[PDB]
């Protein structure tokens, strides 16, 4: 890698495939239309023509090679043969079923029989796509197969007696859909946890590369599964992608990732970057043979609070007034003729985001290069077309472009080097405590790319609603204010940059979300709010959803919380923005979520709010059967 | 050498025994329930007992002993003449209207003789060059006149006032209740500002005198128009120990120093740290100790505290936190021989009464200047016994019926004019970096504040007719909020709200003591100052476990004075608040404000509907406006 003189793209010799042109993008685009309006008895067939176009495994082959290329991991030749057999089997049985139900006349009893052939084919074959020791590659294949099965079950339930389903048989399908949509999520996160955890210990750069793959090929579909029981929601992905430059880092635990590092990468989650600072040192010897540059710290400053950001690493000058803040010190030293430094430079470098209608960095050219045997080693730092640092190493350091089409640079951070990440987890919060981590150095820079769909919030700090939108998603991290003793929780299966964990035991727990109405908004249209939250223990006073507008506060819903280990979707009663007194000129309007103080066992999570029009939204698959009193067992009959 | 009491050889008079104490006690009674046509006469018996200036003489000598200031012999004789004139004319009036039968027209003329006597003699107590002593005497003569005016208004035709004459007295009351406040603050500001430039310890000693002899009565003026409120003083007393500080400006006091003294204004002290240095030369003749920093840590947020001064070790791993370092150095006879740098910690005991009561803190410079050291002791726990060979005398810091709420210092060697905009109640670290302090400041809060600072909650008793919530005794507060020194409110200060975008709010936690009658009708008095108009006004709410009620929407048209807003009646049943409620709040919120709209919150007063009345209105009854001149 050090002998090769190639322009590089995120540490690779070739530019990566744009996120919008990946093999699974047409499947995600179809699911977005299906989740907004489900085509009854056609939903599964149209999904099948995207997963298995022309009754071929061609798309699942294109997914495998794209993923193998990105991970630089490969399945065994014989395992590929096996998966070909399993695809052929699923295609054979599913073509028979869809050929039958697309005749103008068919027998409902036969359609019922061929449906279950397809369903039990997927139940028995699925474990072939949970491939032990190759979870990184197989998680993207397993994702699509679970998606295929869940789309089949949904279409069968809405089909009813048209495909020979009696009321009691329609109830048995609802019982399986509700069971599988949780079990598949569990079995998905089993694969992700193993591989992410294994790579956190091996190489942080490789771990971020795997999480980036899952952000595009996996987590958009787990979110689609959680929305599949509905019609008239919006499929949205706000996961960020992370690129790593610098010396290797390893031996990170998942607890290290969740407790510290991920909070350190996210900085102020509800704000765009303002400027990032680098603690730079340069060193040259008397003989002009040694030229070494080091980055000892990164200090990202975001557009506002309530999060407080400090040094990751340190901002100290070593090797040289404490109450004075030194930004730069040069030193030239001459010695008696008969490794000692001749020139040293210590500087705080600043990269400032431009103030314009588009206050974001798009691309970056950051690289670190070690020239054997170790005399030269230096850094280039460049955002967009602005050079922050050109290496004072005499030889030229190759370009290392960081970019993703339809993404922009939201965060710049680093991983502390030379210290354990197991400390201060309880005091790395969204407010009050300084989000920092002291280390002797970093010798790495991490860049966070957020998708262009988030540009409107991070530019304005408000959620602008258009009357032409059937649905809008408010991710929990895009808040205006949040209560103390609140944490950022990594919940990637939600296809967001995370959830808010509330832990305050005394005063109470609340997050506010600024909303605006775009001009021409119809304040008479009836809306609903979906609140997704996990609360594993009973709250006596439950969780309150409110609108606040310039002293006019409405209670939109009191959520009864009896305690559940899973994610819950509370749907409010219908309302209009006329009910709330909000207009296209309101400027202090918020949605708010609040609970009382919570003990250790009562600490709960807020994922997102979904605003839907009443006229287009329906629960198509219920949490409980209609007729039968209990779901059957998976036990003996 | 001799033991000292707050830097003096003789102990100071206990706060409960000062000459104005009986006057304050009567005003507390009369503010709960006014005696119609007797209020002025009973107040006269407290200010001029037995028709003598004996109490006003006692006040003068007490305050003179406290400030080490004295009126000239000639000015003393003049005041005796003034007191005689006021007493004689006040006694004639009170004797005549206490007869079985009197003529209303004659009572009317004797009233104006008394009222116009005070108006023409009052400026004799705004003594130029002696405002320090004269402020306490001016305070009582203003109290005397406002008492007479209120009784004139309630007597009406009984003392010969036609409805139009009654309105003119209401016009005079409303003018003078503000004008006397302004003329008081002019005296206070001149003397406080003069002493800040001279000597900070001497300046805090003046504010302490005003917190007992002056500011309780300015608060009493603001409650005199009502009946059924509570008169309360929550001002802290401040004691200074260390090297002299001078050339402080009043702007530095409000903008920085006072905020540093108050620390977390809604919390009790948990621990305080001291940055200590000890130096001893080769000859064992020089022993010097210095205090370079004070770091007070309070019970909780939302305030974040930092070093006042610094926590650095001078004269010696920037990643590791060193708490102590000793050095013994031997040179070649042919400079330091022993040095100690240490972070000392005084920790408040964790008990049913988690407060220091007293302190013994002293700094002594032994001329020629070889010895100089510190003693630091809270209660019976010694934090530092000076390593100077000679014993440093005792310096007892205590106030009967007060306890230690805050420990802080004044930054030495730096200008106090910086970062005023970023010294906030929240978000920003409440610190001020300086090379040293060489002083320690102790804040004593009165025992009436113990309940709140112990529990972080306002417990309400069913047997009490009124309860005062000082603004600084909050649970949570919005960002871009400031502590505002407002000693005329008889509290340790107000909240200033300056957030431009998100909003300004403050919550106060309330609990109900067992046996609380939840069916009793109550009202809330909200004292605020909003100089400019607010389109969405100021909202007052109750919050309880999700149940949130609006208690009042205040219209803010804009006014430069302190405005009291009185909410509509309500029961705790209406709010769903019980004796088992633990999440009950009173809340005050407004929208974002620009620079002109920035407003202040002084206090909330909870009053029973049955015993509360506005006896003196803010506008006349019959005449449309207060009389113009030309």
């Amino acid at each position: 890698n050090n002998m090769i003189n190639f322009p590089m793209y995120n540490g690779r010799l070739e530019p990566s495939l744009a996120p919008a042109l990946i093999a699974v993008a047409p499947i995600a685009k179809y699911l977005a239309t299906a989740l907004a309006k489900w085509a009854v008895k056609q939903g599964f067939a149209k999904l099948k023509s995207e997963i298995f176009p022309g009754n071929t495994p061609a798309t699942m082959d294109k997914v495998r090679i794209e993923v193998q290329t990105l991970l630089d991991q490969r399945l065994q030749d014989d395992r590929v043969k096996i998966l070909e057999g399993e695809y052929k089997g699923i295609i054979d049985v599913s073509k028979v079923f869809t050929d039958y139900v697309n005749q103008s006349k068919f027998e409902t009893g036969t359609a019922n029989r061929l449906f279950f052939d397809t369903s039990n084919q997927l139940i028995s074959r699925l474990p072939q796509f949970e491939i032990a020791g190759y979870e990184g590659v197989s998680i993207s294949l397993f994702t699509q197969m679970c998606t295929f099965h869940l789309g089949l079950l949904k279409d069968g339930i809405l089909a009813g007696s048209d495909w020979g389903f009696a009321p009691a048989d329609k109830d048995a399908l609802i019982c399986q859909f509700n069971r599988f949509v949780n079990e598949y999520n569990t079995r998905l996160m089993v694969l992700y946890s193993k591989e992410f955890g294994r790579l956190l210990a091996k190489n942080l750069n490789e771990a971020l590369n795997f999480r980036n793959m899952c952000s595009l090929y996996v987590f958009p579909f787990s979110e689609a599964w959680s929305l599949l029981r509905y019609e008239g929601t919006k499929l949205e992905n706000t996961l960020s992608l992370w690129n790593f430059v610098g010396e290797s880092i390893n031996n990170i635990s998942p607890n290290d990732w969740k407790g510290a590092l991920y909070k350190l990468l996210m900085g102020a989650p509800n704000q765009r970057l303002n400027n990032v600072k680098f603690n730079y040192s340069y060193f040259s010897d008397t003989q002009a043979t040694i030229h070494r540059e080091n980055i000892h710290g990164v200090l990202p400053t975001y557009n506002g609070g309530p999060t407080i950001t400090g040094w990751i690493g340190n901002g100290r000058f070593s090797g040289l007034s404490n109450e004075l803040e030194i930004t730069k010190i040069k030193q030239e030293i001459t010695y008696n003729d008969k490794i000692v430094p001749a020139a040293t430079r210590n500087e705080i470098l600043t990269a400032t985001v431009p103030t314009s209608a588009d206050p974001f960095f798009k691309t970056a050219d950051i690289n670190w290069k070690y020239f054997s045997p170790g005399l030269y080693s230096g850094w280039n730092i460049k955002f967009d077309d602005t050079v922050t640092l050109k290496s004072r190493v005499p030889s030229i350091i190759p370009s290392n472009i960081l970019k993703y089409d339809d993404y922009y640079i939201r965060a710049v951070s680093a991983c502390p080097k030379g210290v354990s990440l197991a400390y201060n987890h309880d005091f790395l919060t969204l407010t009050y405590n300084k989000l920092e981590y002291d280390a002797p150095t970093t010798q790495n820079i991490i860049v966070g790319f957020s998708p262009d769909n988030t540009k409107s919030f991070y530019r304005s700090n408000s959620h602008y609603l258009s009357t032409t939108d059937d649905a809008y998603v408010i991710p929990a991290l895009q808040f205006s204010t949040v209560s103390d003793r609140s944490f950022l929780e990594d919940t990637p299966d939600q296809a967001t940059d995370g959830s808010i964990k509330f832990t305050d035991t005394v005063l109470g727990n609340e997050a506010k979300y600024s909303i605006r109405l775009n001009t021409g908004f119809n304040t008479a249209t009836r809306y609903r709010l979906i609140i997704r939250f996990k609360a594993p223990a009973r709250l006596a006073a439950g969780i309150r959803v409110r609108s606040q507008n310039s002293g006019n506060n409405k209670l939109l819903g009191g959520i009864p919380v009896e305690g559940n280990s899973g994610w819950i979707d509370y749907i409010t009663d219908s309302f209009t923005f006329d009910d709330l007194g909000i207009t296209t000129s309101s400027t202090n309007a918020f949605f708010s979520i609040d609970s009382d103080g919570v003990n250790a066992s009562q600490q709960w999570y807020l994922s997102k709010l979904i605003l839907v029009k009443e006229s287009s939204f329906t629960t198509q698959i219920p949490l409980k059967p209609y007729v039968i009193v209990r779901c059957p067992d998976t036990f003996f009959v």
